[PDB]
């Protein structure tokens, strides 16, 4: 049942995927059509594997690995960036979506916040970030106390909290912040990208550890997409660099480094 997971999905007609609704990584249309770069790549590979559709579930990032391990979804296709800790819990594909981290800030950046350390250093500064996300962990690792790292469910709420003064900075990947701010039409909000001292991350699709045969099959198709140039045709309209993903590997991103 673990080694024949692909057969099960093919006979099912669909894979269940976990997403967060954070353009341009993931997005949901009014009609329910899931798109964004991660679901678009995943939908194309699954189709090539003979799985006709993807069925997307929205959750906050902290719920994704748990639900995957619990067998609730078949893959996480959400821009869930690779990290040693995550790599130990799931079977990742090779890299797909790469991005740096950004801040959304008050115009003029009055608190002079340019790094996660800057936030840790100012006891007034509160940062908003998705729960269980890389930004939240980077804030905590820089020494921002738990009570100044504020969980934010989604981008529109993060911007509203920033505008309202409930947080001083909201942090997401560069492409996500730029997309959100450009749609907001708020002259009193300002983007700093990339965050100084922050790592650049890449994601991949994540599978249950026991579903390694499905991960392999997914990876065979991903490699062919990369080789043909079809990979770039899918992700680059969303703002991603195919070169960046193709310059690295799962083992390098997952290494103790
Ligand atoms: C695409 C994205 N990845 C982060 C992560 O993998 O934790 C959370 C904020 N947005």
């Amino acid at each position: 049942r673990d080694e024949n997971k692909l057969e099960e999905l093919k006979e099912q007609g669909f894979a269940r995927i976990a997403i967060a609704n954070e353009p341009p990584f993931t997005a949901v249309g009014a009609d329910g059509k899931v798109s964004g770069a991660a679901p678009d790549v995943a939908r194309e590979i699954f189709k090539r594997l003979g799985v006709a559709d993807v069925v997307a579930s929205i959750s906050e990032y902290g719920a994704m690995i748990p639900g995957l391990q619990a067998g609730r979804h078949d893959a996480i296709t959400a821009g869930l960036f690779m990290k040693p800790e995550r790599c130990a819990a799931v079977a990742y594909s090779q890299p797909i979506l790469c991005d740096a981290e950004a801040f959304a800030l008050k115009k003029g950046n009055p608190l002079g916040l340019k790094s996660y350390k800057d936030i840790a250093d100012n006891p007034d500064a509160k940062i908003g970030a998705p729960g269980g996300g890389t930004e939240e962990k980077l804030a905590l690792e820089a020494g921002v106390p738990r009570d100044r790292v504020i969980v934010v469910p989604d981008g529109q709420s993060g911007l509203k909290m920033l505008q309202d003064g409930r947080i001083d900075v909201y942090s997401l990947p560069v492409l996500s912040i730029n997309d959100l701010v450009s749609k907001a039409n708020d002259p009193n909000v300002e983007v700093l990208a990339p965050v100084e001292g922050a790592p650049v991350y890449c994601d991949g699709a994540a599978f249950r550890k026991g579903d390694e045969a499905l991960r392999d099959a997914f990876d065979v198709e991903l490699a062919k997409l990369k080789e043909s140039g079809e990979f770039a045709k899918i992700i680059e309209p969303y703002g991603f660099s195919a070169k960046a993903a193709m310059s690295t590997t799962r083992e390098k991103l997952c290494a103790a480094k």
